[PDB]
């Protein structure tokens, strides 16, 4: 059987992506740095280059010049690394171990962090790098940024662990922070050089517009995992939590996920509505971090479909039909 | 003395325009080719150069091919030569002679119109080259879209004739239709190859951008022009109005056309918010109508500040917000 | 080791410009011949990494999306096809061979069937991309495109040939046999360009195209350590016998005949006559091509460790 | 004769789509109305001067350059279009000592001894003080000291000029010596070492000197010439001088008006092939080198294509109407 999946490339997402000429000289430098540093073998370094985080952070910043380009691959690797973590490696059902790590990345951001190799500890030392690289280039005001935003991510990865050992709007919150889209959007600040005044950033609106491309994420993640889920016979998705809440059919429960990113963009521009100017020179950068909110999830989503995350080389007729047979 | 002009360059209106590259040869063509038809002089060519309306055309539909922005340059031509018969011209006073234009010049867009050449009528010849242009690629649909939104400039040139030979919002309402925002989003939608379906395009959210621009046009043109009214001595618009009816100064009524302004941005978004999902190949379309509709205000306001038209030195009030007087 | 020359000087020094269309094409056309030649997904993924979506993306850097995947569909063709006589069943069977080419010709207007990928899975795809090139291309250009594809299977037959049965005799098998003739017609396609056939065979612009082959056969032989594969049939064999030279000095000469292809660019380019403004707009798009030819083949050589798994060997120079 | 064809100027390397900056309208806006400022413009001349519109001229010749550098080349051609004017007409034509004077006392403004200008202390040097600061901010002292020998090359042509001027010698019946002093007063060698700062192009000392790229440099100065002498054949006559190329074609042999232009053009195409020929003696330096030798070629190549279409599109020669010499091949004469 199948479902007739949401069209996920409406409104907001329907423009034509633009990707960062750089992709490619990036992708060559990024993906065989974090071989030799985490050891991948000839197979592990091609799959992994398979997967192509370079396309998704070329999708984030279009015109960040290579070097940050390469600096955004890094800190994809280590994002995609770090949170496996959590999620299926030794942290998972590990509340203490899990907050001593989560304490101990912290102390990377200007911290008592020791130098890290690769040799000494290869996921702490990718973060390290990226710290370094941010940390030369960026305001202090824009360093604490970066830092609260990961530590937005740390805090719902620790939630989850809590969940893990230990309701829609529930499952929504959590999925916000662990999804990673907030630091994400603190890298793709970095990436296009973009660096609103923080008492600008703190709008409702535009922390509204970070909640939406959050949710996009989420939720677009949450159709396409379905058919391997279901595989694979996985539960803590919403595909599952909307069809044991109301006995909902497949069908049913992915109409409701199509209604909640239509809702996004309902919410995208009533936030955008309410959002003051605050001259010309300010919101010039505003609509470019507006444009960034939109270009993280506009990137998950096509890099989703490129790259055969979850519906493999032929997903793509997903899109162009709306089907996801089963 | 002075005002300081409210920021016309806030939330949409702050990004970097875009300007399309066919600009230098579509305009090597255009303007000799006006001076041709209108037998314009040396001098009076030259000044309809300075006044650049090729530079406008270029913001409308960046990525127009050249003979479309051709084209478009044309249509600027036009709509400035026949606006001009209302406003100050032989059409200004004379309600019968205005409606019989109207008529001739709607004729033309496959009415009875005979042919017209540069010699019988320069104008009308201009608008008809226009309109053979705008026929021969785009459908049906699109073909009636142009026509209808050329009439609802037509309908406001003929009510202002009325109350030339004879409140704010009636005041915004006729400007909404004398302003020709609303046949250049058309012209926009030919130069850039954009075909919303009809019943898309009468969605009250898209018929609301439509509105927000054209209301952009006219507060930007009632801000930057008051200098140049008060050494005219013009005294119907907006400053006037507003000053009149609520005893205000100039700095606080121009503060409330800045405030109006910020109000269209305002509605703008929310328009946004009620703008249903045509799934995407259509809203890959509206997305770029949007656009078009964004682009028309934001090409306004940079010719006016890029050729001096309001104020010549006007690039410093840009900078400073200071409109000496 | 040898240290290798520098492959990246003079015209193929600029900044490469790749096609903004390589994504969406590659989505496409990746599957597309995965389903048509019954590839296992192990397969499937060799041949995505091999992405020779990457080469003909510089090869037509404005090629529309769907002129895109016409090339990605002749690029796949063409690497299949062309394995048969390298080591294939043709390889060392001269019937087949002609049979081969003479069936292969009869799908350019000849007496083809209407292949499937059931009946014939090449054959199909090639005939696929035919009908794509015939339906926006002018009868001169057909005849152009099928032309250059017989510069290509001749020299296939004299390969077969010389397996059943000079450096200049090894240049000229090679410039044919690479198939950088067609793959310059593949371009006129993608990009658009219709240079009139008067003008594309003066001497001039002949000699580019034989400049872009000489320059790709060159780059091949430079790159292809694989030779701990115990092969003999290549350039650096053939001149450390002649002149007896180490591997370091005879990879010197070869260095020395890629900037020699260079000169003779130049060379060739200032003989090239005008034919007006109109014409010579046209004619520069042309000499683009081929210049993109090579340029195309070197970094995308490069980047999908076709030949070395690289990048390093690009920055330290074997 | 009542017209002459004139030869194809927009064939082989001129036959490509020039690119234009994307900053023109940004750094016109600026720039124009700082000159006008700064040189006290009324309001017709500095309608005049935009018109004219040398940041059309600077964007293609290094269409890149961000805006800031664009400004700056916007700045530098108001500067040498002002200088030059005092030594081609204004105080400074008949007079060798004030000749050598100035081009003294701007030669000093690039690291010398000069004072610091204002615009109101002296306007034109002003200007060319402010190019200069910005110009050595951004560049090392082997590009600080080639842009001084490059506009050294124009000042002691200029001088050149103007002692033959007080000499009163006949014209020149030496074409070689006609086109080198055109070459060296047209100004296109500073020129190129402008768009190496607009386009931060840093060919080494070494490369460039190289004779292949001096006479890359040597054709795109001719290849303006013949172009100016082309196009301004029309209001040369209008205007009734007589020192240019195709009076000196047509009195040494014997040629009729356009016979003397199809020689123009001939010059022209043998431009295109000295060209090639450079370039295939042009040696690599590897990639790192040769990559900013590939984008300096086209410096050369991009300020002779934008010479050509300014000089169209600004009517400088032949008015709004000299696109119908373009089309038709055409230009008729008084």
């Amino acid at each position: 059987p199948f479902v007739r999946v949401p069209d996920l490339f409406g409104s907001i997402m329907s423009t034509k992506p633009v990707v960062n000429p750089n992709y490619f000289a990036a992708k060559a430098r990024g993906d065989r740095w974090i071989a030799r540093v985490m050891n991948f073998n000839k197979a592990v370094a091609a799959r992994n280059s398979k997967v192509d985080l370079c396309f998704l952070a070329s999708m984030w910043a279009p015109d960040a010049p290579e070097d940050r380009l390469v600096m955004m691959l890094d800190w994809n690797h280590w994002v995609f690394l770090f949170d496996d973590q959590f999620d299926e490696g030794h942290l998972k059902e590990d509340p203490a171990a899990a907050a001593e790590e989560v304490k101990q990345t912290i102390a990377i951001m200007g911290g008592n962090a020791p130098r890290y190799t690769a040799e000494s500890n290869p996921i702490r030392y990718v973060f390290q790098q990226c710290w370094d690289r941010l940390k030369a280039v960026s305001s202090q005001e824009m360093q604490q940024r970066w830092i609260d935003q990961h530590k937005r991510y740390f805090d719902q990865l620790l939630v989850q662990v809590d969940q893990q050992v230990g309701d829609v709007e529930a499952y929504m919150d959590l999925r916000r922070g662990t999804i990673g889209v907030y630091p994400a959007i603190s890298l793709s600040e970095y990436g296009a050089g973009v660096n609103v005044p923080q008492h600008v950033y703190d709008h409702p609106s535009l922390q509204e517009c970070m909640k939406v491309s959050a949710d996009l994420v989420t939720l677009v993640n949450d159709v396409l995992s379905y058919r391997k889920d279901l595989e694979l016979g996985v539960d803590h998705n919403l595909m599952s939590l909307l069809m044991q809440r109301d006995n909902l059919s497949a069908q049913q429960a992915v109409d409701v996920i199509g209604d909640m990113v239509n809702e996004c963009y309902r919410r995208w521009y009533l936030a955008l509505a309410e959002l003051p100017s605050y001259g010309e020179k300010i919101d010039y950068n505003v609509m470019k971090f507006v444009e960034i909110c939109r270009a993280v999830a506009q990137g998950n989503l096509y890099w989703s479909f490129q790259t055969g995350r979850y519906l493999g080389p032929e997903g793509h007729e997903v899109h162009e039909t709306g089907i996801m047979y089963l």
